[PDB]
């Protein structure tokens, strides 16, 4: 029956909906187009920060290393990075900026630091993720052209991986709780998955929108009396200049967690 509400939603939205919920209590799943590739957009920014956290395990000084922010670094959306022009920003500061405020300059600084988009993919691989693939930097990794496999993953590959990063064995404890603290403090997920859930529940998430009306959100949920839920809602549309649809993610979240 849940299959019927998500198929109705999708059809009326005139788009293509993906969803991958993993109820950790019993590891049961609720999958809709979960093995189909969607353009991650700014949800990919979670993998770039966790790859820098995984580093700090072996390098205790790493996160405090400062990073010079200049004008010619500034890409299109730099809500935090721009304040620090002619200043610095440590690596922990750029991970928090990329996730909580979705700073693109910050996302680009982390990548360069690693060595390029292909390193962040190699990291995904080391977590057991064979689907994820970051090809480009900001802002071009959001074109979200249909069929294009660049910078795409699947809703289930992203649900399984997010679970391991925030509730699993991907990161040492210290780094896991820092990734989780970062996600919770997010400032952009208001209208998305969070909307479709009870106000009392706790949520750390990262959105991702792009062209072709691409609207994504990946969130770890902590019910008040239940084990955590991992929810990945990917949505995209056929028209390049299609409006983004967060209300579709709020709806889908409601539909799938209608039972907890």
């Amino acid at each position: 029956s849940v299959q019927q509400q998500l198929e109705a939603l999708e059809k009326s939205s005139g788009g293509r909906l993906g969803v991958a919920l993993i109820n950790t209590a019993d590891n049961s799943q609720i999958l809709y187009r979960a093995d189909e590739r969607f353009a991650m957009c700014s949800t990919s920014k979670v993998m770039a920060a966790a790859a820098v956290l995984k580093q700090s395990e072996s390098d205790k000084h790493l996160l405090n290393q400062r990073v010079e922010i200049k004008k010619s670094d500034l890409v299109n959306y730099n809500p935090i990075a721009e304040k620090h022009v002619n200043g610095t920003m440590t690596l922990a500061e750029l991970g928090a900026a990329a996730l909580q405020y979705s700073d693109n300059t910050a996302m680009n600084k982390l990548i360069a630091h690693l060595g390029g988009p292909d390193k962040v993919t190699a990291f995904a691989r080391s977590l057991g993720d064979e689907t994820f693939r970051l090809d480009r930097t900001e802002p071009t990794l959001n074109t979200a052209i249909p069929g294009d496999p660049r910078d795409t993953t699947t809703p289930l590959a992203m649900a399984q991986t997010l679970k391991n990063l925030t509730l699993g064995k991907a990161l040492a404890e210290t780094q896991r709780a820092q990734l989780v603290t970062w996600l919770k403090g997010n400032t952009t997920g208001s209208a998305s998955i969070r909307a479709g859930l009870p106000k009392s529940w706790v949520v750390g998430d990262k959105t991702g929108s792009g062209d072709y009306g691409t609207t994504n959100d990946i969130a770890v949920i902590w019910p008040e009396n239940h084990a955590p839920l991992v929810l990945v809602t990917y949505f995209t549309q056929p028209e390049q200049k299609a409006e983004n649809r967060n209300d579709i993610l709020a709806a889908a979240a409601k539909i799938v967690t209608h039972g907890f």
